[PDB]
Formats: structure tokens, sequence, C-alpha cells
């Protein structure tokens, strides 16, 4: 019943997640955008900045008003890593707790039907009065 | 269903609403006015259209009139009310058929304890 | 023992990743490249290409042979997208199928224990 | 049961991992550390052998670390390929250990019950009276 | 005639110079380079994979670059060794060999000479009868 | 150097300095280690007397480069020197014997063959004699 | 049998090699004494090499480099003579032994040549085995 | 045929083992005692004069061998010496004059051997 080990998982696909897309983001933020003009050793940071620290979500949505008409889905990138992670993670919660609930209860009923065997094997062998 | 999600499914659902909200919206918006700059009603616009007081078939004609550059809103239509249709209907449909295999036999094997303990209360209360 | 909407909704995955590396093929490299420099609704052409076509197409992924060390995701790109799709939809399907097998045996076995009502009975009214 | 697709899946973004690196590690590490001399193509191979291998290519590993400043990002190579190498190994044996464990076990206490059944099969007909 | 058995003698006496200078490499670079600095239980090994193995041995040998005119000499060594050892199996090879191509050879040349030999005993007696 | 002639002294050169490799190594490694060990309780001069009780004979002299896998981190290779060693005398040494055997029987034998023409050759003139007609 | 006829040459490597070794034992042992006293090289950690060979009859000019060992006379004189010594071993080896291990050769292929004068007997022996053969007549 | 500098080649390696003894010397036989008090490069010289030589240096010898166990190598040294100028001078000499010994003796018998091929001519082309 040891499902929780799935849990460190998710975090090494969000170095994933991290990887691919600041890497992606970086080129297009060191491009023109002026907040750094440049991340290479800065890009997974500027991104957990963004991500509600430092009080800096407005700060990155400036540099995208400095190109509007193509670059959006980079706050939307806050958005898309936050969707990506939230599902994965709260299902597999989900599905952990409710396999432990389900065995729990229907493994105590049938004990109780172990019981049960206690009281055959009480009556037939115990109780004979001939042997 | 696959170790996919189900509001997974459904962002990606509206990534296909990005997909082809953006394109439709960017390529014929300088040149009509049902929309006239349509920019974030394109998502309320198709969304809206699908099967929608029998009326919004009737919206996607007037684009009709421009056929060989606005039938994909035929096929993107068709899209998404199949994706709808198919994943909220079927998957609901196999997910209570789950549960209810599993609810209903378990209280099934509860009238078996019932048949249990009476034949053994019949032989012991004796 | 049902799961083939999930096959629906894999079929929707395949196509829309399908799409997400097209266009990520139509942004990064599109300026340099003149192979397709207008991938822009065509990149389609390119990577249905490349699927393995003729041996000849993973070469014309060559011209990331131009960017070898950055751009090596688009033929890696394919790999993951047989990977993780094929792999996960087809085993996990046959999986189900063992499910439908635990089933039937089991339950044959449970109306073994309907011969245990027999035994009920058979105990109950055979010696008063 | 016996799933391979974790594992296959893991493979993938493990050598991603590999090649990540492997770009990390050739192109501030080849033209000026003669180590692995011409690394453009041998960095797979350069980091694969840092990988604890007699001990020594962690021994070609330090005089890298002589450009300390700018020389430090391929142990932490080495610690991202440990954190999938922890994930894959570690979670699948144990836990599918003893997913089966579960499985079988359970199966054979009911067939004890079983012979309880045998019990009322004793007083049925073995003992009439 | 049959000196495989000096082919050994030659090769462990160049083994030799292996393993000394081996020895002396530990005395002179044992701390100088961080490349093994463990110089105590493989210098074998250290010297093994030196020897022309994926070009990535004379790698191995410029961490003691780190000592630049203090271990010059085992570069010079390695040299040695190869260049050194091979030679001399096939000096072995080549000289010996064709010194016994000469004795049997000319062995068979000098059996003509036992066929002369044949010819004037021929010549012994011819002239008692017919004379 | 083709000579055909007896070139044995040279593996006898090789032989003393082959003695001189025992000196050398077995007097290295006989006085760092004697101090720690219980076998001669100091092998300050116990090395030669290691050369005729470790040169693979009795097959139990190996078996007291035993106590030295004893010392295994940083006094490993000394056995390996034994095993060395060995190898150095018996080789060097029977080859050169070998060669030696070789070296007589070929030059003696042919040369009594020669011999054996030239009372051939007092034939040739037993008809350049007697029956001279 | 082919296409070497005593080549027992490549061992030369044999001196090449000592002519390595030897250089650096004296250069050693002329960078033992010196590399402290005089200022010309100063330090002859990697130096000892670089200005042997610039000692090695340059351009006229390293015996002129040569004077800072004048500079003193009993303890700095055989240095000079150090790359007399280098020569005698290779030059001699390689040269002479070459030169007279072809003689050797010369040995060989005389003495044969003499055995075809006995080729000159077998002429003698065919004069009498089917010459006179007394195949006229008595 | 007179394969001679070859002596002369392994004389110069002996003054090079020379050399080396003279430097592990240096080591153990320079200060051990007062007996020679620096020696960092002139163990040549006493070793060249200790050489059996004068008949003092074994007066030399002794305050070295004070320290018993660490000091008699260096007679091992004239040991050494010894065995490699004996061995190789010896022999090379006697090795040269032995080839000479064969190529000489039976060469110049065959010489009279052509005399014979003379006496056996003489009567097979005349009678
Ligand atoms: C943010 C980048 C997504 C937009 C890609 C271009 C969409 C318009 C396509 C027009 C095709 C004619
Ligand atoms: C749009 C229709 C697509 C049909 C794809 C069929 C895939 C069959 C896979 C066979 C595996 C058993
Ligand atoms: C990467 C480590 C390689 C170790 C090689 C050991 C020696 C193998 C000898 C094979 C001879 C053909
Ligand atoms: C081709 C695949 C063969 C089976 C692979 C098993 C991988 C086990 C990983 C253990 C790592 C120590
Ligand atoms: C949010 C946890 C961060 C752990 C440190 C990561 C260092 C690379």
């Amino acid at each position: 019943l040891r499902a929780i080990p799935g849990i460190a998982w998710i975090a090494l696909l969000l170095l994933v997640i991290f990887y691919v897309f600041a890497v992606m983001g970086t080129k297009l933020f060191a491009q023109s955008f002026p907040e750094w003009f440049g991340t290479l050793g800065a890009s997974m940071y500027t991104l957990f900045q963004v991500m509600t620290l430092e009080s800096w979500s407005m700060g990155i949505a400036r540099p995208v008003i400095e190109a509007y008409p193509w670059a959006w889905i980079y706050f939307v990138s806050f958005i898309l890593v936050s969707s990506f992670t939230v599902l994965n993670l709260f299902i597999g919660i989900i599905i952990e707790s409710m396999q432990s609930a389900h065995h729990a209860e229907d493994g105590e009923r049938t004990d109780a039907y172990r019981d049960e065997v206690l009281a055959r094997l009480e009556q037939i062998d115990q109780r004979l009065n001939a042997l």
C-alpha cells in the first residue's frame, strides 16, 4: 500500500519543465527585453522570481509591454508551469488517499468474516461429544 | 484512461482554443464587421457558437462567404463539438459504471454476509 | 475493464503535441534555414516527411546538423513523441485486458463459495 | 505488476539530461581543458567516465575545477543524473515488489478459509449417528 | 632456432622498464597532479590508461603539466616503453629468423655438395676393365 | 649481430645484473617492513634469505607472501616483485643455457661431417693411386 | 629468402633513447652544481635541455654562453665535454656499428665466392667422368 | 671482425655506474658520521680513492661502518664495479679473439684444400 514515493518524481519533472521552457524564454527574453537584457545563469532564477516571489509579477509584465504583439505566453509560462504541476500532483494525491480508505474498510469487514471462521470451527470440531 | 488527466485534457482543449482562435482572429480581423477587432472574443464567439440557441450555425455561414479562406471554421467547430461530447459524456459513463461495479457487488456480498449468519445461527442456536 | 475513450483523447493529445513541436520548429529556427523559411503553415509537411520516410527525411532533419548541439531536439522530439504516446497507450490497454482476466477467473472461484452455501444447507437439516 | 512504461519514459528523460550536460561540459571545457582534448562528440564518454569509475575520473574532474569560478556545474551534472537514478531504481523496485506481495498473501489466507470449509464438511457426511 | 622464450625474455625486461618507471613516477608525480593524487594503489593502472587509449590519456598527462619541467620525462618515458618494446620484439623476430634461414638453406646447398661426392665416387674404378 | 659464435656471457652479464636486481629490490622492501612483522623479527638481512625462500620453490613461500597480504594498502606490490624476480631468474638463465647447447650442437656436428668429406678426398686419390693401371 | 639480408638496424632506437637519457642525466649533473650560481639561466628548472642544445654549437654564440662556466675554474669545465661524450656514444654506435656489420656481411659473401672456385673443381670432375671414357678402340 | 669500440661503450656506462653509486653513498655515507661530514657531490672522489688503493681508505671504511646495517653497501659497490668490469671487458676481448680463431684456423686449412684441388686435377686431366 506504499504508494507515496511518486512524490520526488514530480519535482524532478519540474526540473525538466524549468530547464526546457526557461531556456526558450531566456532566448526570447535576452533578445530585447531590458529588465535583464540577457539571462543565462539567471533564467531559472527570473522565472522563479516571477513565480509569486519578490513582488515581481508585473515586474516581468513590463518587458512584455516592450513587446506586446508577440510576447505574452511568458506570463502564460507562469500559468502553464503551475497548471501542469498542480494537475498531475493533485490527482496522484487523490488516488493514493482513496485506495487507502477502500482497503481499510473492506478488510475490516472481511476479518469480521474471519470471526465467523471462529464460530464454525467452534461449532463442529469442539462440541462433538463423541471424540 | 491513460496517464492523462481530466483537467489536463481540458487545459489542452483551451490550448486548442488558443491555436485556432489566434489563427482566425489574426487572419481576417482587418476585413470584417462581425467581431471587428477580434482579440478576446474568439473563445466566446466559438465556444458560444457550438449548437447554442440553434442559430450560431447561422452565424457560421456569413464567414462561409469566404470559403477559400474561412472553411477551417467548419473544421474547427466540428473539432470542439467532437472532443467536448466524446470526453465529457463517454468518460463520465465509464467512471460511473466503474464505481457501480465496486459498490454494487460489495453490497451484494453484504447480503451474502446475511446468508452466512442466518444459516450458522440456525445451526448454533439449537 | 473499459478504457477506450482513453485511446480517443490519446489521439487528441497526439495531434496537440504534433502542433506543439511543429510551431516550435516554426519559431526557434525559422529565419536561419531557407530549407522551409516559411514553416508557418507547412512545418506539417517538413515533419511528416521527417517521420522516418524513405530513410531520407531524418536526412531533411539535417538543417539541424546546421546547429547540432542545440537543435538536435527535433530528431529527439520524434523520439519523445513515439516513446511516450505509443508506449503508454499500447501497454496500458493490454493491462486493462489483464484486469478483465482477473475478474472472470476469481469470480468463478467465488461461485465455488456458492458451493459453500450448499455446505451450509446440507449441515442444517440432514441430522435433526 | 511489471510495468515497462515508467522505466521507458524515465530512460528517455534521463538521456535528455545526458545530452544537456554533455553540452554543458563540452562547450566550456573543450578548447582549454585538454584532458578530453577535442570535446565535441566525446563529451558523452567524458561525463559517463567521470561517473564513479575507478575513483580516477573524479581525478580527471578536479583539474577541470582548477577553473573554479566557471567549473562547478558538471558535478552539478552529477547530482542531476543521481536525481533520475534515484527515482527510477528505488521507486520501481520497491513499490512493485510489495504490490505483488499484497496479491499473493491475501489469496493464500483465503485458502485457509477454505480449510474452514473442510471443517463443515467434517460434520456433515463423516459423522451421521 | 626456437627463441620465442627469448621473446619472453626481452618482454620481461621491457616490462621491468614499465614497472620501475611507474615507481619513479609515483615518486616525482604523486601529489602534483590531482588527476589521481593517490599514485600508490594503481600506478600501473595509471600508465596503463595513459598508453594510447581514446586519446583521453595525453589528457591524463597534462594534469601533471601542473608540473611542467618535472613530468615531461614521463611523456618521453611512455615513448620509451612503447617504441623500445615493440621494436625489440620485432628485432628478435627478424634477426633470429633470418639466421635460421641462413643455416637451413645453405645446408641444403651443402647436400648438393654431397651429390658431387657421389659423382666422383662413381669415378672410383672404371679404368680396370676396358683399358 | 650475426656472428654464429658463442654469445652466452651476455646472458651471464644479464644474470649477474639480475643478482643486482635481487639486491636492490629485496633490500628496498626488506628494511621498511623489518619492524612491523613477526617472521624474522627484522628483515634487515633476510632478503636473499627470502631469495632462496620465495623463488617459487616449496610452494609455501608465496604462502609467506600472505603476511604481505596482511599489509595491502601501501605495501601490496611487493609479492608482485616476488613474482617478477622469480620470472627474471627462470626465463633469463634457462633461455641462455638452451641456446648455449644448440650453438655447440650445430657447429661441432657439421664440422665433423665436413671432415668425412675430406676422407672422400683421399678416396678420389685412391684412384689417383694404386689402381693407376 | 628476400628483402633484408641482415637488416639489424632498427635497434638504433636504443641509441637515440640513450641519447635522451644521457642528455637528461648530465644536464641534471650540470643543473645540480650550477643552476643557482650563474645568473645566465638562473633557474634551470626547465631550462636544462633548452640551454644544453643551445650550447650544441649554435650560431657560434652558445660557447659564448659557455663563458659563464669559465667564470668558475675547477667546479665548471666538463659541460662542453658532456656534449663531446654524448656525441661519442651516439655517433660511434650508430655509424661505425652499421659499417662494421656490413663488412661482416662482406666476410660471408667473400668466402661463398671461394666456394664457387670449388665449382671450378666441378669443371675438373667432368674433365674425367664424361670425356675420356675410352670410347674409341682397343 | 674488429668490433672493438663496444668495450669503450661498456666502460663509459661504467663511469655512469660510478656516478649512481656515488650519489647513493652521498645519501647514506655523507653525514651519518663526522668521517666525511659532507659528500654532496664528492662521493666520486672518496670512491675512486677507496677503490682498495693507498691501503688507508679502509681507515675511511670503518667510521662509516659505525652504523653497521647502513654502511656495508659501499663495499658492495666495490663488488658491483668488479662484476661489471670483469665480465664485460674480459669476455668481450675473448669473444672477438674466438671469432678470429675459427675463421683463421679452418679457412687456412681449406687453402691447403685448394692444394688438394690441384693434386686431383693433376691426376684426372693428364693421364
Ligand atoms: C505565439 C505564436 C503562435 C502564433 C503562430 C502563428 C499563428 C498564425 C498562423 C497563420 C497561418 C496562415
Ligand atoms: C483517425 C483514425 C485513426 C485510426 C488509427 C488506428 C490505430 C490502430 C493501432 C493498432 C494497434 C493495435
Ligand atoms: C574503460 C575501462 C577499460 C578497461 C580495459 C581493461 C583491459 C582490457 C584488456 C582487453 C584486451 C583485449
Ligand atoms: C534493455 C532493457 C533490459 C532491462 C533493463 C533493466 C534496467 C535496470 C536498471 C538497474 C540500474 C542499477
Ligand atoms: C524549492 C527547492 C529548491 C531546492 C534547491 C535546488 C538547488 C538546485
